């Protein structure tokens, strides 16, 4: 049957790093059980574009009351009837991914399975930042091979890309390796970027401005190395557009980013409709954000590990009751219904800097 | 949670047009419930290359013998679990189908809602063949506007086109209009069909070889008219390849076509990513197959009416308990789990021409 | 010579319309001058993605204190200064919008002059919103015609188009006719838009996604009215990527909206060398905004009339002194250092809902 | 407020070289300051397409009685007053480059940053010509790579290029090395100029014909290394063309050669709206142009050193009476309105071979 939202709770917690990040969540009641996301914006503008700030408005002022007292027939009419406004894609998806946890949990099912998805396990790579020279680069690659993540991504910069790069495929000729080129270069550094086609990259990830594909197509056909897109891929026709382009073969998918479940899903399936593979991408995010993101992953596109490594990796002490930690490189999906995870309220409240409760 | 199949029954019916029509059915058992699809193969291989004789020895062969006795998360794993062979894509639809319906009964919600779709109700036009002439053509038409139905399809042959096109535009300057081109044409005819552009069809479906996309692509160049394609796309990947192509600007979605309900969300996203529209088509089904199509017509790009219209316009008696009618060109979603349809049993064995059961 | 910014002052009114308008400003102080500024993002995303919550928050919190206490050499130091901030465009042309005009009162320059513009008065139309039949729209047509304006913009929908424009044409067949197709159509509508065609529209603007260029160069390639690109461009280089995939032959150039004064002439100066005109649009502002808008329009390839009509068509009282009223299609450039206006601070007081003191 | 143009006195000079350089000069005379330009066209036609004779007809006979008199806004209003005459741009750039300095005079503002630069040093590089054998072109390059020189520029020719790139860049595997292949190669050196690829060279300057795009767009799919336009853009929309044209992805820019400060604002925002940088070129200019130059490349898509190397490298005395030196690669921008600069009278008389005034 049809699901009712009743309440909604907004909670901003600041967890300790391993200073803080600032988790904000949104929690959706109704049919005796309740669904959790969390946001993957920043205070400021750095990785893209929203805010929380200005997320948290829309949600208190635009969304909730929009959808509290309705009922609806699943995630996609809630969605739907937010609907009107532009852009703000992670803000939507706190509230279409709740609503997903919300769903699945009226029905008892596993959230990857009502996406479709049917993996028990899911792959998971690692993604280094820069180091001081190679062998520090090497050693740092050397001890996550030997942990077992299934990639490796190293970050590199004009000035630091074809050394870290070498020197890590010549230690390691066998392994998947991955770049983050962290939108850093111009059309200039072509013949400097084609100076890794010989290192068989899998990929070479937003290498140009964040919100471009036109100039990643021209730069695809000028070197030889696949281009990942990531900020630039905001929606299922922005993939769409993407592909068509050549402005890249790889998709790194971050289901916020793109607006929540249904339409990573869609992201996933235009993609495959090419051919071309994801991945699931991380922003650091509490055990809520990292259990969508398993879930999500369970779906047959993501055929290249994805970014969602060990909790104890990120956090002394995590938002849920349960452990989401990789061994050899496989994450294993929670089990249970909706995300499989469970917050842990007491220690939650530790950490809020800020709650607040609507109604209709 | 999750369900495992104990049984399958294929059960061969010959129900008679308002002379013969054959109804193959597939009818899965697990957990207390069934889950029931009909094919669209026919006899012969008249509108596609797969046959009745093809199919059913392939689902007792290979395709149910994979499947009975397992246990599945979602109908995804049972398509997963058919194996990689080529093809035959209306028999794994009959398996497919069924899984969904059996699925969507196991928990209590209906087909469409679990296939993300919102909608109430969904429109409906006709497909009217061949009139004599301009005024029977007129009066035939006639009918059917007065009847509501959203959009009307001619079916078309050289040198059989402008005229009803013309006719009928002139008494119907409104209305939605389409022609069926049934494969008949050539190239070389691009000159009679651009005449047909001033006339304002929706589309002109699959002039062309009934296999074929690049012909498309180039006649599309050549006249004004969107193209809508058929059974040129069996699958996600055809439609992308179409619609990078220019092949079409519309996709008649026929669910069993492209290998079931899975698939066909697929190609519906893929399509809706290129700002195309779909539309659901029709194979005469009975209500099994009419309740599959209607359910899946719920999806948010079925933007233009499908050819989905009265169980009454076909049969003197169907095959479900649930009467299937149009009013005003709006075909209401049947209500209850999975496909909202029931088989009326004792009807069906005064017309079953076959039956089977396959256990573990 | 250079300027320190001493103090900035939010200051946010709510402006009843001829029920109301929040209109958020921004003054910058520095030098015994002071630059003004105006907002326009709405309380909402609808216009774009932009919130007042995000918006000014990303002021308080981040750009003023960049800036409070610092000296430049120019407005393009200013910017520079904020950061590398992701979007944000309206926010930022707060800043940089108000700098332009501190800057250019420190050396007692019209804003226009300093951007370049020699014309002593500017060419404007205005937009009317959907007539309830042909007649009344022609009617109110004719009271515009009536009062010289140079070009007149009819907001359309399917299927409110065709209508419309023919009556407005038959009518008027010399006036100068845009369509504001308000991003309500698919690539499906082709060929209803195509029926626009024989009308000689100037332009049809913005009828796909307000965020996309390709499938905007796919359609301008089966229509012939030039398409004119709005929401689609923030920045010169969009309006690069636009022009080069014939995704549009006309700009709609909106200060703000592509992040102030300096981009726009640099937005302004890339559409002149594809040899495509651009027009300065309007967002409802006070004289504040407008003045901003007024000064821009100088420069020579705003070739086409702006959205920039009456100060008396929106506000019985405007937020200024000076009145902004257009005579026959020409607004005339006000005079005085910087925007040429100044704020009526009693007036404003009377309609104030916010202000904030920012110092270093 | 406006700026009359009382006066303007052409002055040709003969400045002893280190046999001479004939520098013309224009000096216009209003409200009590002057501004000063420097023209870079030669006695026969050699560079470009210009000459003294006709350059200096053009101004006393068409130019400056367009000017003298009349009342101005700004210098882009001074171009504007000539406009209707075709080609000439050394010609226009010597009035609008003078009103430039004029305009920025009665303001006291230097002239970048009117023009909206603010860099305080510029980087420069040095141009070496063609030397007897691969060890002295190496020698060479040393002594400058140690002055700091931020890029070394190569002459090359047919029978000479390969052998003094590959010397230098082994001696020198990581310095900023570009060529200047002095439009005398043709297609048929394809893959002669190839084999420069692999020693990652910035660019190729302008290898083909002085007036051509689209024999350098064919060139530049033949080859990998970038490919630099010189005398080939000669304004915005030269630019425009070739960077759409992939004639380039770099462009030398001079000031005088495309018609003066604004136009030239215009080719470095077109460029970087293309994501293309643009470096200031060199005309053995006296410090009049010189100094025009260094307020030019304050510009920030200026992001390649510049060819404004120290005066006393051409001259044992200069025109002005500060010295433009560069120190490690940088040279500072003049203090001082306008272009910081001030000519010495005296020692200007002692080398003049004609002067003149003229009034309106």
């Amino acid at each position: 049957r049809m699901f009712k939202i009743e309440a909604a709770e907004i909670v901003v917690a600041r967890l300790p790093l391993k200073t803080h990040k600032v988790v904000p969540l949104l929690i959706l009641h109704g049919e005796g059980v309740q669904g959790v996301a969390e946001g993957t914006m920043e205070a400021r503008p750095m990785y893209r574009e929203e805010t929380i700030a200005g997320a948290l408005d829309l949600l208190r002022g635009t969304f909730l009351p929009a959808i509290l007292g309705q009922t609806f027939a699943n995630p996609e009419a809630v969605s739907d009837a937010l609907g009107s406004y532009r852009g703000n894609r992670m803000a939507r998806a706190m509230v279409e991914m709740a609503a997903w946890d919300l769903w699945a949990r009226t029905l008892g099912v596993p959230l990857g399975t009502l996406l479709g998805g049917h993996k028990e396990q899911v792959e998971v790579g690692v993604s280094l930042g820069i180091q001081a020279d190679e062998q520090a680069t090497v050693d740092l690659v050397r001890r996550h091979v030997e942990q077992g993540y299934r990639r490796i991504k190293l970050k590199i910069k004009p000035g630091w890309d074809v050394q870290p790069v070498r020197a890590t495929r010549e230690a390691f000729p066998d392994i998947r390796l991955t770049v983050d080129a962290n939108s850093a270069y111009t059309l200039a550094d072509a013949g400097r970027l084609r100076q890794l086609d010989e290192y068989d990259l899998t990929c070479i990830e937003q290498p140009l401005a964040w919100d471009d594909l036109v100039d990643h197509a021209e730069l695809a056909r000028r070197i030889r190395t696949p281009l990942c897109l990531d900020e630039s891929v905001a929606s299922a026709s922005d993939a769409r557009k993407a592909l068509a382009l050549g402005a890249g073969g790889v998709i790194n998918l971050k289901v916020a980013r793109v607006g929540g479940h249904a339409e990573s899903r869609r992201v996933h399936d235009v993609a495959q409709s090419f051919g071309a593979p994801v991945w699931c991408g991380g922003m650091l995010e509490s055990g809520i954000g990292r259990a969508h993101n398993i879930h999500l992953s369970t779906l047959s596109n993501f055929r290249l590990p994805g970014d969602t490594s060990s909790a104890s990796r990120y956090w002394e002490r995590d938002l849920i009751q349960e452990p989401l930690e990789a061994v050899d490189g496989l994450m294993p999906v929670p089990q249970g219904p909706g995300t499989g995870v469970t917050l842990d309220r007491e220690f939650l409240a530790t950490v809020t800097e800020a709650q607040e409760e609507h109604r209709a």
